[PDB]
């Protein structure tokens, strides 16, 4: 309880899944956040079932889109005072190998899970820093940031990208005490409504040779690792990789 | 606030320094606590200013004492009830390189840090699984389980054996449904009295050549990770690592 | 001697440094080779100074050229028969934090970097399954595919990708039994006339806290791993990194 | 062809599997071989099998005797001069889990894999520093020191220590300029005589949940890795683990 006192938030990807879950903990303590997210039909529900607008509102913007950006975080300022933390969670996938991945598709994922991870990651250093807000940007892998899959090559470059990028960003903000801390988060195979829809996927998920646990998480597993890292709890963290996955990387 | 209700703990070395950290903030979060040490005198007036018996005891025990460890689990029944929650903290170092390091050194080193974490995760498997307590195993490493200091060879070594050692533990505990998550906790360098004994050392370990952050830790940056892993937040992480260093390893 | 009997390779900037050292080692074990680079006057030059034509042949290409690949792969064959080898040397830096990099040097760094090791890997799988050649595709990443520097923002990104791709490319590879392994290579510092041309660049890179060994490598110890990794001798090698770096990574 | 030329290498574990290939691999590239093993008869006929006494001799000897590591660096100067090369090979393992790994069974697999392995470290740095021989120390872990194997508990405590133990002596000996390089070896399966005695083990270990490849390995695939680590090929690589395996730890 209230272990987010004062600290303003964006979430892209906010108004589904994880992104949904990570918001609505935050909120819960206490922090005002802004959820992103292609819809403004989910978008505005998401954000009405979490809360009022004093506490979360939505902002329609596709994470690949560098010019909104600039609008996304002037509007949280705008509506909940500057901004202290950072989730970069929008991501999509394809289910091809390296071999059989089109140029186009390569690009489309991309745009999305690398080019807009660092858009948010360049924009919250140079508008977070330096305001003694205790800042935190928090870079959403994958256990695809570790280990390969044969069957997800270009969500693979992209999550071992944004690994290593946020070590990088880590360091210079440490280097230069800009009083903001990146780290990434790395979710094993969580349950949602959007994997609820691919006919055996969890079931495949929750074999023993995939995830020890024999079953996947939820969303929840995900917003309360966000939590810890959004918090002035985590004030000596950065540069570091959080996995909550259920075994798979261990074996 | 309630983070660990219903939660009974043992934390091994906790009556100083990042044992007595998470110890406290154990007891803060509702857990029961029973903390080790050497000495009675330091471990009698450490549980006192935490809290009262019925929240907080000690138990004299050296981490290495095979025997005792039956005694300790038997003692902390006991007094709380069955024990859900195992912090392997205590640790000792050595201040010498492989060449350098006598075999006395080595095996005294070893029998606390890589012994004494093999006999409570052992012991707290068996005596901690089936019984729907939400158990979690949180051994206690190092920035130095995952890169060499050439003047740390057998701590290096310690700490290594227990960051992989832990994965087999986290798997097997895993696809046996045992309900009990294992992982490690890999502080980088944290402010304590036997560091500000040491002349120089905090000076040397907050030069941005080592953490980039530019100084050191706090005692409780490691006990909030540790408060996470003990609680049910976190049921989805086991074999994972858990780094909070300053920056040290990003580099 | 004759360590790379029989096989055909291309290497992407093959005309200097690294890439032209792996090219001359290459060919004293028997590869036939084409090397590309971006001056046609230096790439014949460099194919010249190391053996005739019918050992090595060079093809102007700009790694980021999509078309220009299947004009390399084609090229290849026509002088040399079927490619069994593919080293993705190629690659540009940006010296930015994230923080600093504009998107222009981004989205080129990327190109280079990241889209072109895709487009050679890729076209790679695609060309050497299948044909009972003991297929190598060698990914150059480096030190900044481990960690991260806090002025090399959008290169740690190129080479945490690398990685991670690198990795699916090998199991679907594997798994598919197709007779092609992949792996990275992960040079620290190298020393080249590149280096020798800025004062001082050397002698900094060469500090015990950048490199342990207190001195820079040369072109030659990343050519060695890079035959080892070509040559039948690794045949049970794949999705692994090997690291050459004096220490870099180790501290 | 001479890639050894000079050498004087200790292989422990020399005369079966794993070490007998290396050994003779060694030999063929021109090193001079002390193998080590616990059978003489066993011990005499390998070495015998390799090459003549001028080559190759047999020392018998358990890893774990910290004596008779000084009279097995003894015996090789006397016969062929200073040792320039150690190759931590021999080890054993218990079939348990954590959990039911008994104290003697801890103990007995510690002294070989890991006191074993502390104890040829420590010497061999002592005996080979500042002698220009080009020095270099293989410590074989495994896949094990990476990732976790429910029933292999107190093997992967040991190598894990292996792993990082080896990354502080590289740093020390690279910081004292001791012309020592110390690097890790990590086998995945491998094909053995001992392997084709259980029936049906080769089989579930080539499962693709398993290895990749769909089969397991040979001793030569680690014997030529070997050769590169302890031939001057390999004169910028310390402190880095290399990793050949068929996929295993890459998924
Ligand atoms: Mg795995
Ligand atoms: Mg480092």
């Amino acid at each position: 309880s209230n272990r987010l006192d004062g600290k303003v938030a964006i979430i892209t990807g906010g108004t589904l899944g994880i992104g949904l879950a990570i918001a609505t903990k935050f909120v819960e303590e206490g922090a005002k956040v802004m959820i992103t997210g292609r819809h403004s039909d989910v978008g505005e529900k998401a954000a009405k079932s979490v809360g009022t607008p004093d506490q979360i509102q939505f902002f329609q913007h596709d994470s690949s889109d560098e010019d909104g950006w600039t609008k996304l975080f002037d509007a949280t300022e705008k509506a909940f005072g500057p901004v202290s933390t950072l989730v970069n969670n929008a991501g999509i996938a394809v289910n091809k190998s390296v071999e059989e991945t089109t140029t186009a598709e390569w690009r489309k994922l991309l745009a999305v899970n690398l080019d807009g991870v660092f858009f948010g990651t360049r924009l919250g250093i140079q508008r977070m820093k330096n305001k003694g807000l205790g800042a935190s940007i928090i870079n959403m892998s994958s256990i695809e940031g570790f280990v390969g899959d044969p069957s997800l090559g270009a969500y693979n470059a992209s999550k071992g990208a944004v690994r290593i990028m946020s070590k990088s960003a880590a360091l210079d903000c440490a280097l230069k005490d800009y009083d903001v801390r990146v780290n990434t988060v790395h979710p094993g195979y969580i349950k949602t409504p959007l994997v609820d829809d691919l006919p055996g996927a969890e079931e495949a998920m929750s074999q023993r040779t995939k995830t020890p646990m024999g079953h996947i998480g939820e969303p929840n597993d995900i917003a309360y690792i966000c939590v810890y890292l959004a918090s002035n709890e985590s004030k000596f963290a950065t540069g570091s990789e959080f996995v909550v996955d259920g075994g798979y990387t261990a074996q």
